[PDB]
């Protein structure tokens, strides 16, 4: 069938948008070039939605139905509990845009009358509707990149109302489903640290390991009504309460299947019949549904003892090598069978044999030293998307603070050490900001953060070794230094003397602020510190950090 039907009806914004990057008195400090950062806007939509729009077919095999039968066997040792309508709504972030029937984000959270009032009606015509579509806002995400101009990635998302609902019945299941089905190879699981961790010990596990990435074509409009009927059959094998079965099978019919098309106007823009991007299962149904192809393709082209790592529609496989050329035969038979099941590539999958130029989630392992010259792996990417978006985030306060984001998941990198936590530290103090909370997201969620207890986390995530590692690769240098040039960002030196100052200014403030001096900008010194655990970092509540992905799904902590 067709992904996508459309009455001609534009994607329209819901306030202004600006593409070219605001510039203000801060932002030459980090970036020069402001011709190569542009923000998506809904004025492309019309590109995507031509895009995004194809005829799937999909041809199943048996390899593709013993696979089903190996998880669904998994799936039936999960016991899944629904959620209360308290429980949903304090996952649900402040921000979240509003419900057409009267009521806010911050109206869910509050458990307000008029809020709890309708989810408990929705709730109810759930139970009694298994029929008639759930209605959708269509809108397009502004994102900010750097000149390759990509059109702008679209948000299919039920109304506050339908939100809540469905965290009752599947946030405990999407949480807790994929670990148990996917064992090892589940992806969000791993923090950054545990992810390069598994990487590593994978590739040494292979007698002659080779290594590829799979980037399908536009993942959610290759996603058919099978698929979607297929990862329903996969929850329905969990224990649940007769309310929760009820309620994913009359979302599973009325939503994630299929449903029309509105625009932030009222107006009927058309009909989906693949994935919705936003709603609470995206991560979960495409992270299985990734999962069964490619195992499933496995075995088409008898790649032999695998091990596939899957975030969503993102997918690493490691195996062992049958020489180079047969490899590269290898790979198109995995592409012919991945074919046929609806999920043609973006890129044709090369083979690899060094692991530091994979790939996967957008971030290659590289190794770099500690204090005592040990070789330590880590993990890390191109810088060139975090510079653009920092870039900006220095002019305009954002819904997401990514400077924020990648200073977590990258702590240990080059390139955040030594500009990130330079350029935006420098920028807190002098708005004396640093008790001020910041939203960030980390794998599809949302997180609510103090700067302040950056040292305490980065300690937790990835050890007091982040802030010692030296003498990095020399293939990782020079593609900071190369990314530096290409966007107009001072050499490395001039941060490191900006530290030297960001350093003192913090250490001048006393208390944790100091912490943060202490231990983020010890590189920048030459009198360098021991850095000791830091004493409150057991306190931290870092539990439900990496468990589940849940992008495009609403979720808050
Ligand atoms: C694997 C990590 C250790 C490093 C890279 N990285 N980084 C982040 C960051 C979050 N904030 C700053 S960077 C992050 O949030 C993600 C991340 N990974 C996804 C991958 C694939 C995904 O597929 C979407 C789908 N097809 O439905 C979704 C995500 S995510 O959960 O939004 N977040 C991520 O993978």
């Amino acid at each position: 069938s067709m992904s996508y039907t459309w009455t001609g009806a534009l994607i329209t914004p819901c306030a202004a948008e600006e593409s070219k990057l605001p510039i203000n008195a801060l932002s030459n400090s980090l970036l020069r070039h402001h011709n190569m950062v542009y923000a998506t806007t809904s004025r492309s939509a019309g590109l995507r939605q031509k895009k995004v729009t194809f005829d799937r077919l999909q041809v199943l095999d048996d390899h593709y139905r013993d696979v089903l039968k190996e998880m669904k066997a998994k799936a039936s040792t999960v016991k899944a509990k629904l959620l209360s309508v308290e429980e949903a709504c304090k996952l649900t972030p402040p921000h979240s845009a509003k419900s057409k029937f009267g009521y806010g984000a911050k109206d869910v959270r509050n458990l307000s009358s008029k809020a709890v009032n309708h989810i408990h009606s929705v709730w109810k015509d759930l139970l009694e509707d298994t029929v008639t579509p759930i209605d959708t806002t269509i809108m397009a995400k502004n994102e900010v990149f750097c000149v390759q101009r990509k059109p702008a990635r679209l948000i299919v998302f039920p109304d506050l109302g339908v939100r809540v609902c469905e965290k009752m019945a599947l946030y405990d299941v999407v949480s807790t489903l994929p670990q148990v089905v996917m064992g090892s190879s589940y992806g969000f699981q791993y923090s950054p640290g545990q992810r390069v961790e598994f990487l590593v010990n994978t590739w040494k596990s292979k007698k002659n390991p080779m290594g590829f990435s799979y980037d399908t074509r536009c993942f959610d409009s290759t996603v058919t009504e099978n698929d979607i009927r297929v990862e329903e059959s996969i929850y329905q094998c969990c224990d649940l309460a007769p309310e929760a079965r009820q309620a994913i099978k009359s979302l599973t019919e009325r939503l994630y299947i299929g449903g029309p098309l509105t625009n932030s106007k009222g107006q009927n823009c058309g009909y989906r019949r693949c994935r919705a991007s936003g709603v609470l299962t995206t991560s979960c149904g495409n992270t299985l549904t990734c999962y069964l192809k490619a195992s499933a393709a496995c075995r088409a082209a008898k790649l032999q003892d695998c091990t596939m790592l899957v975030n969503g529609d993102d997918l690493v496989v490691i195996c062992e090598s049958a020489g180079t050329q047969e490899d590269a035969a290898s790979l198109r038979v995995f592409t012919e069978a991945m074919t046929r099941y609806s999920a043609p590539p973006g890129d044709p999958p090369q083979p690899e044999y060094d692991l530091e130029l994979i790939t996967s989630c957008s971030s290659n392992v590289s190794v770099a030293h500690d204090a005592s010259g040990k070789r330590v792996y880590y993990l890390t990417r191109d810088p060139t998307t975090p510079l653009a978006r920092a870039a900006w985030e220095t002019a305009r306060h954002t819904p997401v603070n990514s400077w924020l984001g990648n200073i977590i998941m990258y702590a240990p990198t080059l390139w955040a050490r030594m500009i990130l936590m330079t350029h935006f530290f420098s920028i807190l103090l002098a708005q004396e900001q640093l008790e001020k909370a910041l939203d960030c997201q980390i794998y599809g969620a949302c997180y609510s953060i103090e700067p302040l207890d950056l040292p305490q986390i980065i300690e937790r995530l990835h050890g007091l070794s982040a802030f010692s590692l030296h003498s990095y690769s020399p293939g990782e240098i020079n593609r900071v230094a190369s990314c530096l040039r290409k966007l107009g960002v001072p050499p490395l030196r001039v941060w490191r003397h900006r530290a030297r100052s960001v350093r003192a200014r913090l250490l001048s403030q006393g208390g944790r602020a100091a912490t943060c001096g202490k231990y983020l900008f010890n590189w920048a010194v030459k009198t360098k510190l021991k850095l000791t655990p830091i004493p409150a970092a057991s306190q931290l509540d870092l539990s439900g950090w990496f468990v589940a992905g849940y992008s495009g799904g609403d979720i808050y902590h």
